């Protein structure tokens, strides 16, 4: 039975986090993604110029292509990818997944164009939501699922020093404690889980859904939910150079929690100073608004506070702080 561990790193201001994926003999630094279901990459058939500072596929070389396939994909922040398809080997912490399609890029957003950080992104979000036309693909966990001595993948993203992506085990020295599952409602094709209510320092409110999602910088919640927090942070203001709330470097945030089926989930106040605002002297907040989705987007500033399993087997997804 297979399993193994991938490492993952922070970029800077742990903005995104990449992970080394061998693709046909190849290796590319990827962004792992448990909020879309689409593995693309930078590939050979981008502009010379797009090409610059980047580790590349040449799908001619190790690739079968899928005649006729396309994929098209847009993200939250506005970015987008489309290209062709092929399929190839490809290896992660030492797990390979023969035949897995492979999206290569044909054409890239000025977003992704501009970050040097990935050679693209390997989704890990139900392969429901692939976006291979005319016949959608599996994601590489979905691939090599029923290899693995469990069919579960497990994340510790931390804060500026790298960490782990274990596919098919749980590694308990990760974690304090025990961990507490809470059903998965996968049929918008995400991570979604319900959490109870919320405390946002000295203010508690209801519940609400949202989903994990390892591709998303901040925790992104509703407006209301926002309000209240920054309401308790002396002076911050909203900076639209930054990208939302700022204060002071040195304010004292207070802690936010989400109940979740009996278990206190908590982020730290210090975990909620994302870093420098790049706009002056302030800091940028961890928590910003969700622009009204619906949902709430339990991105990596709230990741970095747990060890996270995503189980197949309900499928259900378990949390437990972080050793
Ligand atoms: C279609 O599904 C997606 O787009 C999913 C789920 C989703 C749906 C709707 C709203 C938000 C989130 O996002 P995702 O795949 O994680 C997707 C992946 C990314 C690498 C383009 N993240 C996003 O689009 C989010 N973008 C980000 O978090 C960007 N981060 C920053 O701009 C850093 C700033 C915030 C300091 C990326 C550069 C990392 C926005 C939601 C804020
Ligand atoms: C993950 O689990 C497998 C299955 O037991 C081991 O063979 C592998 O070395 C790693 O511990
Ligand atoms: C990344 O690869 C495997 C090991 O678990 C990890 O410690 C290393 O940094």
């Amino acid at each position: 039975a297979a399993s193994g561990v991938a490492t993952n790193t922070p970029t800077a201001n742990d903005e995104e986090y990449i992970t080394p994926v061998t693709i046909g003999g190849t290796t590319l630094n990827l962004n792992f993604d448990t909020g879309s279901a689409d593995l693309w990459v930078f590939s050979t058939e981008l502009p010379a110029s797009q090409q610059s500072g980047h580790s590349v596929y040449n799908p001619s070389a190790t690739g079968k292509e899928l005649s006729g396939y396309t994929w098209s994909i847009s993200y939250g922040d506005g970015s987008s990818a489309s290209g062709n398809v092929f399929t190839d080997s490809v290896t992660v912490g030492g797990v390979t997944a023969h035949g897995q399609a492979v999206q290569a890029a044909q054409q890239i957003s000025a977003q992704f164009q501009q970050d040097t950080n990935n050679d693209g992104l390997l989704g890990l979000a139900f392969s429901s939501i692939n976006t291979v036309q005319p016949q959608s693909q599996t994601t590489f966990f979905d691939t090599v699922k029923s290899s693995l001595a469990q069919p579960l993948f497990a994340v510790a993203l931390k804060h500026q020093q790298p960490g782990v992506y274990d596919f098919g085990f749980i590694d308990s020295s990760k974690y304090t404690g025990s961990l507490t599952y809470t059903g998965v409602d996968n049929s918008q094709g995400f991570w979604s889980f319900n959490v109870d209510s919320y405390t946002a320092g000295s203010q508690s409110g209801d519940g609400f859904s949202g989903i994990a999602d390892t591709g998303t910088t901040l925790l992104l919640l509703d407006d209301s939910v926002v309000s209240q927090y920054y309401s308790q942070v002396s002076g911050a203001q909203q900076d639209s150079n930054a990208g939302g709330y700022v204060f002071d470097c040195s304010t004292n945030l207070p802690d936010f929690s989400v109940s979740i089926s009996g278990y206190t989930a908590t982020v730290p106040g210090s975990l909620i100073n994302y870093g420098p605002s790049g706009d002056g002297s302030t800091c940028l907040g961890g928590i910003q608004s969700n622009s009204g989705i619906g949902f709430s987007i339990f991105g990596d500033i709230f990741l970095k506070s747990q060890y996270v399993v995503f189980d197949s087997d309900g499928p259900q997804l378990g949390f437990a702080p972080q050793a």
